[PDB]
DNA sequence: AGCCGTAGGGCCCTACGGCT
DNA sequence: AGCCGTAGGGCCCTACGGC
């Protein structure tokens, strides 16, 4: 990994520790490498303040770093024998860059501690508005951050030991409630010089884990999508690729989102697409994937060179009217692009779906939901701000798994839903029967969410070859396109069966929990939300989006009887209009003799200068006298619309049922007292 | 191992299905029914046991599983007894690497299951085309064509002649490449059961002269192998020119993927990245943006980090596409339209050169300096009858990328002469002093295709294992600021010159170019001289050209009737309005318009789109200003499809111009 | 040898929090 | 204790021909 320097003189010399080949190019093409070295780490390195010293020890690129610097770790350290006397880091100058930049002063100062002490850290300045070096020309990386005449060093000095050893433990150990109380109390959310070790950690952790929490790993309580599943969706639809039309290569897409929106890897893209694509995940899907998208036993999709997608259904239902002013866009990434911040979401997709991710300081596990039972709740809310939690789930019974099984008792439900957190217990469908001689077998015939149903089967298997379970003869996979999911386990005649099945209930996945804990983005910042709040703040999106779009299709409306306006004044005079234009030499003076002649505004006048010849022909005369009186009708129906507070939230409702009448379908997962 | 094994044990009823890798894996395990079929996924290509000896063969892991998983053993010890299933089912991609695979497979079963084949125990699968892989198909149909033994066809492959059979395998598989190209030269056609021999034959011809027409191989006319003939095109449908700034990386090759180009993201972003260095290229065809690599063999950034976009000289490739110069064609999938070769207005086969590994054969074509190729095509287009020795006094002979030095001319006029000779390249050194009367070697150029540091490395190596006298010290000092530059210290006292001599005996820091200018002529192969290359080059040229004015032909023509139609219109507009405004329909006024001012369809339908905007007072003189000029141009246009002089005059020119913006010195020196 | 350059194909470290 | 899902990062086997 080492492409070392040629002075062996460490007075002179300098190590630049960067993530990875990609930027070690740039970095190596760049550099002078008579006094500068260049390591190229791999990715995040490992948290020592976590982690197990065995493995601390063992780790490669831990290693290679402690022979790079040659003077030793802890005790047995020699600050003589550093073989440079300037560790350069140099990460990416994205968020990632500043939270591996956290791992390694972590690193140092834990094992390095006197390294910084003798003041032979340092933090490398490149410029932003770059995924990574490797997206810098050599000659710039050189100017900018390597060249010791027209750079900016941070020189890392260490104040306060005590204060320094608290920030450490609070930041990168393994108490989250130290570090979530950090956040809270410096998160400010949206409506060579020297630089303190101490500052640097808190302002690089801050900096990653409000990234974390507001831009990656929390959906938001309006559309129930995260950045990335947003920026996939919406490329689909910038790319017309809607159920209708025809399946295009993943690669495509991917690249096109990567590109346009979402500045990182191809795997996180593509993985989130396809868990999108997936039955067993999405209990209503939001991507139609061709090909291989994966299984119940944990198998891979196919490479996205071979796999293609578009949209489902019910995927327009999330993007509809995203363009008639309903939702606000924002600046992409770089400034070149526009991307929604949310989407309309005509249907409640937080809870439909669920949600599930792991933030920093905190994380967030939904359960998906009856899409029928979810609306009908969206309902009563609408119909009584008042109504309790009680009261909704007479409607919304719990969740429903698209895995289908059983929850037993409906108490971890309801803490669930009055106070966001809860225990949920889910079990197999599981049935004894006879198999003959008098022999029975259990048949599993659905599995609870999200666990594997291999590792399931791996796991009975393995209790019946360590002795730890009595009585079973076979286990057998008889899972099947054709005739659905089936796993055998075969009884020893006489046994009881249904002992057998209360150990496999105990001892295997066959049950399993589900801790509710219901975080999501309201206002873009994390809050514990229960049942209610949830329908609530995905009520007043609506009410708000049907609103915009109705105040949107008025102006447009407007604009536009405006324009036939101006069209009808010209057929009732056209050789007059011909007449003005025909003594006139430039467009200019046209344009001014029209507005004058005939009382046209500027957009009516250049509206009859575009009429082409072929719109004066009988029907094209009648197509234009057609259009202006049933808009003129429609322009009223809207004014009636925004005038009165009822008939707006009536028609957020028609439109809820129609989606409810169209998409609706039935419970899968059965709740058991 | 990836083996998904079945549930059932008595082989009599078991099947295990190998498949290419993963991604076909999980379509073949969610299709299959897994009472009886097995599945085994492979990695791609696998080793080819007609050319590798034992120990290498049972080595490979993929071999391993599978003899493994089939439970017979190999060789004598084989033994149809333990076979743990009656079929084996070769179900590969339904693509040509695919045929490759399955004679791959097949090679291997030949040379160490052959009873396996004699009982009938192999089979072969007949997915659909239109698909890549089987990763592409849901598992749902996968079942229905393929798997399924209610629906599916399967062919028995079938041992007859043992004789004729051990002959092919040797003559398609084996080591000696002459017989394999003998046979492709003598089968190949350029524009229930299964015998093994005709498989073996049927399955390689296809890979073969797929590789061969369609992977490996340049093009005389524009020096493009499909690959770098997609990307450009891909550049520019994308308008990705050099006026505008940069497309990301992943986008070019996903659209390019999608498009044109069925196959790994790595093999298209390799391509492109190479276009993009100018160590590799002596005229860049591309403009990159981050790392796209180093002399030392480093890999270009990941493709998330890159961006790219034309050069200038890319768009004289692309010059007139829009002109019909060039046949397009179907793309792979019947969705799009592809270039079949480029307008390529510079002579781009020998400017940048070539080189590839096909089957049967192979192409090593080296670079050239531009100023010279094009004197060299204008001397031809002025004596069809010019000899090599002639072409000569333009073309001195390759020039390199990279620079350095070419001893004397005899490997050179070989090479013009017949398309093979050796060319001699070597290092720019000198020998300079150091302080303290010591000395040392400092080489500033190095050879073409020769990755530095692994040169560093081979003289490191000789010092150590003590194959050289005489050097103290060894430094690569490259830099940006410095250009190329590595030091190597030498002892006190010893002859530098003859340290120096040896170096070039036992190092890459002189290397053969071993020129083998095969190209596709008429899309077959064929070995071509330095005349034949140039010729087929201004033949391309002279029908771009035509093409190109036959086509401003028919355009200004087209033109010139509907301002005929506008004319008529503008001078009799009431006329027009009026009949416009008493008819009904568009069609009815069309009809009109064509009676009564005897129009064409197209002359009434100009007229019809006319906007209003159009009868402002100074349009019947610009209307009027455009026709003249247009008829003008008409002849200008004529004069040149009708005499041959005129046409080859207008290539020359448009060479020369080319020759004055793009031309440069040469680089590397021809020491004689 | 083993390397040139288009092709087939796939695996494994790390952070992070909460549940077992 | 190790999984789940967005994220940071990279490597190594194969065919082909010519020297
Ligand atoms: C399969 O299993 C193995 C296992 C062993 C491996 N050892 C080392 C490295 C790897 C893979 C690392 C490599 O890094 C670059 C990756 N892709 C991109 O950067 C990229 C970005 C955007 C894109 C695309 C690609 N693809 C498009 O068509 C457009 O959108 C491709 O994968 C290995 C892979
Ligand atoms: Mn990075
Ligand atoms: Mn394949």
């Amino acid at each position: 990994k080492l492409a070392d320097c040629s002075s062996k003189s460490p007075e002179e010399c300098e190590i630049f520790l960067v993530e990875g080949d990609s930027a070690g190019g740039s970095t190596k093409s760049g550099r002078d490498s008579r006094t500068q070295a260049i390591l190229p780490l791999r990715g995040k390195i490992l948290n020592v303040e976590k982690a197990r010293l065995d493995r601390i020890l063992n780790n490669n690129e831990i290693r290679q770093m402690i022979t790079a610097f040659g003077t030793g770790i802890g005790g047995d350290f020699d600050l003589a024998k550093a073989r440079y006397h300037k560790i350069v880091i140099m990460t990416d100058a994205d968020v990632d860059g500043a939270h591996i930049r956290t791992l390694l002063l972590t690193f140092f100062y834990r094992f390095m501690r006197p390294l910084i002490e003798a003041g032979y850290v340092y933090i490398a300045q490149p410029p932003t508005g770059y995924k990574g070096l490797g997206e810098m020309n050599a000659d710039q990386l050189w100017e900018t951050t390597m060249n010791p005449e027209h750079r900016a060093l941070l020189q890392v000095k260490l104040e306060d030991a005590i204060e320094a050893d608290q920030t450490f433990e609070m930041l990168m150990g393994d108490v989250v409630e130290n570090r979530r109380q950090f956040i809270e109390d410096n998160a400010v959310y949206a409506n060579i010089n020297e630089r303190n070790i101490t500052s640097e950690m808190r302002e690089s952790f801050l900096d990653y884990a409000m990234s974390v929490i507001v831009a990656r790993a929390l959906p938001d309580v309006r559309d129930g999508l995260k950045p990335v599943h947003r920026r996939i969706l919406y490329g689909l639809n910038e790319q017309g690729m809607t159920p209708d039309k025809s399946y295009k290569k993943s690669a495509r897409i991917v690249g096109d989102v990567m590109g346009k929106y979402h500045p990182h890897g191809d795997s996180s893209i593509y993985e989130a697409m396809v868990r999108m694509a997936q039955d067993f995940s999405y209990r209503y899907p939001l991507v139609d994937g061709q090909g291989n998208f994966g299984s119940m036993d944990g198998d891979g999709a196919a490479a996205m060179r071979f796999t293609e997608a578009r949209m489902t259904k019910i995927t327009l239902e999330l993007l509809r009217d995203i363009n008639k002013d309903t939702i606000d866009f924002i600046d992409n990434y770089d400034g070149n692009e526009r991307e929604p911040s949310v989407l309309p979401a005509r249907f409640p997709n937080l809870l439909a779906n669920g949600a599930s991710g792991i933030a920093v300081g905190m994380a967030t596990n939904i359960p998906p939901h009856n899409l029928t039972e979810l609306i009908n709740g969206v309902l009563s809310l609408s119909k009584n701000p008042d109504i309790s939690i009680a009261e909704l789930m007479e409607d919304i019974e719990g969740p429903d798994f698209p895995t289908a099984g059983l929850i037993l008792g409906k108490s971890g439900i309801r803490r669930a839903y009055e106070t966001g957190r809860g225990s949920i217990q889910m079990r197999s469908r599981a049935v004894i029967e006879e198999r003959g001689g008098g022999r029975q077998r259990i048949v599993v015939t659905e599995i609870p969410f999200q666990v594997n149903k291999a590792r399931m089967i791996e796991k009975i298997a393995e209790l019946v070859r360590d002795k730890k379970i009595d009585g079973i003869t076979d286990l057998r996979d008889e899972t099947s396109l054709r005739t659905g999911v089936r796993v055998v386990i075969d009884v020893r005649k006489d046994a009881n069966a249904s002992v057998i099945l209360n150990n496999l209930y105990k001892q295997t996945p066959l049950q399993t929990s589900f801790g509710v804990n219901m975080i999501a983005l309201v206002n873009g910042r994390p809050k514990l939300i229960n049942l209610k709040e949830a329908l609530v703040h995905y009520l007043e999106h609506q009410k708000t989006v049907v609103r915009r779009r109705t105040q949107y299709n008025l102006r447009k409306a407007k604009d536009r009887a405006h324009i036939l306006e101006g069209l009808r004044i010209a057929l009732d005079h056209i050789d007059e209009i011909i007449s003005t234009i025909r003594e006139s030499d430039t467009d200019k003076v046209a344009m001014e003799s029209l507005q004058q002649r005939f009382k046209l505004s500027e957009k009516q006048a250049q509206a009859i200068l575009d009429m082409r010849l072929r719109r004066l022909t009988g029907l094209e005369r009648d197509k234009i006298e057609a259009e202006y009186n049933e808009l003129l009708n429609y322009i009223s129906e809207l004014e009636t619309i925004l005038a009165d507070e009822e008939v707006l939230l009536q028609l957020v409702r028609d439109e809820l049922t129609e989606i409810r009448d169209r998409f609706g379908d039935d419970r899968r997962t059965e709740i058991q007292l």
